[PDB]
């Protein structure tokens, strides 16, 4: 109480754009995001003691993979903490609370595999979560940091506060497997258009924080070319290594998997621009409009994929 985080000058004016970085200091992204929870929800919102110590039980709970790491969770805050601050006045106290921690804790102890490589090795977590397998484990991990004792940044709320907090956080969480993120944004995209789109409607929100989700979710697609092109490397890291176990188990992946399929990047990143990240910004904008900057370097990016198979990178 009287201490602000503060950053360096580039650092504290780049933090509010969409396009920002947070950088290869590991030792500065706990300081990030306690700025942005401090800027977002206030410097009351939470015990600074008890955030300190959730942030670094979230961090060591997650593993040194080449993509779903901590540099991951940090980043998709930021970007949830972007869409919140351009769009200020449309999230209650509790939304602005959960969703920043829900992005922190969105993908917590990911081992760089699928649901569905889980599903064919037959891990025991397949059998406890049938869908949603890892985002269900990553919700558990989320409650279990916070029963630890002096974790519970939530302490200070009601009892119906903190259920009300939980289940934003679970449905944030949930939300980010792209297997659901398809009849989640065919829906926003009906009810915008036929008009019946209302943010009172508490399942109309829930589908609205579910696109942000997947949004931040995504966001290396939204960065400057090179973060784009060297996050796509450790992306494909985790798609080939999966696509080496799946080997393994007798079974052919799927070419996005394959190593030996390196040739056909570009035209794949190509299909899931057009198939996932352009309709899900191009949603996300029509409903939030000052989130366009996400949807304008969307399109910079995939026409620099468009490039590379041109030849002329
Ligand atoms: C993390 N994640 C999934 C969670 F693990 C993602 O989808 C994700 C998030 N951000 N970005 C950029 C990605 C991503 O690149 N996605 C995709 C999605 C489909 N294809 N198909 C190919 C391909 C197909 C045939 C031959 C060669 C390649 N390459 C991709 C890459
Ligand atoms: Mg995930
Ligand atoms: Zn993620």
């Amino acid at each position: 109480g009287l201490m602000q985080f503060t950053l360096p000058v580039r650092l504290c004016k780049e933090i509010e754009l969409f396009h920002f970085d947070i950088g290869p200091f590991e030792n500065m992204w706990p300081g990030i995001f306690v700025y942005m929870v401090h800027r977002s929800c206030g410097t009351s919102c939470f015990e600074l003691e008890k955030l300190c110590r959730f942030i670094m039980s979230v961090k060591k709970n997650y593993r040194r993979v080449p993509y779903h790491n901590w540099k991951h969770a940090v980043t998709v805050a930021h970007c949830m903490y972007a869409i919140l601050q351009n769009n200020h006045t449309l999230f209650t106290d509790l939304e602005r609370k959960g969703l920043l921690i829900a992005c922190l804790c969105h993908d917590l102890d990911h081992r760089g595999f699928s649901n569905s490589y889980l599903q064919k090795f037959d891990h025991p977590l397949a059998a406890l979560y049938s869908t949603s397998t890892m985002e269900q484990h990553h919700f558990s991990q989320t409650v279990s940091i916070l029963q630890l004792e002096g974790h519970n940044i939530f302490s200070t709320l009601s009892s119906s506060e903190y259920e009300q907090v939980l289940e934003i956080i679970r449905k944030a969480i949930i939300a980010t497997d792209l297997a659901l993120y398809f009849g989640n944004r065919k829906q926003l995209e009906e009810m915008y258009q036929t008009g019946s789109l209302n943010l009172n409607n508490q399942s109309h929100r829930d589908r609205v924080i579910g696109l942000m989700m997947t949004a931040c979710d995504l966001c290396s697609v939204t960065k400057l070319w090179p973060v784009t092109k060297l996050t796509a490397n450790d992306i494909y890291a985790e798609f080939w290594a999966e696509g080496d176990e799946m080997k393994k188990l007798g079974i052919q992946p799927i070419p996005m998997m394959d190593r030996d399929k390196k040739d056909e990047v570009p035209q794949g990143q190509l299909g899931f621009y057009n198939a996932v990240a352009i309709p899900c910004y191009t949603t996300l904008t029509q409903i939030l409009p000052p989130t366009e900057p996400l949807l304008k370097a969307c399109r910079d990016n995939l026409s620099q994929w468009e490039k590379v198979i041109r030849g002329e990178e």
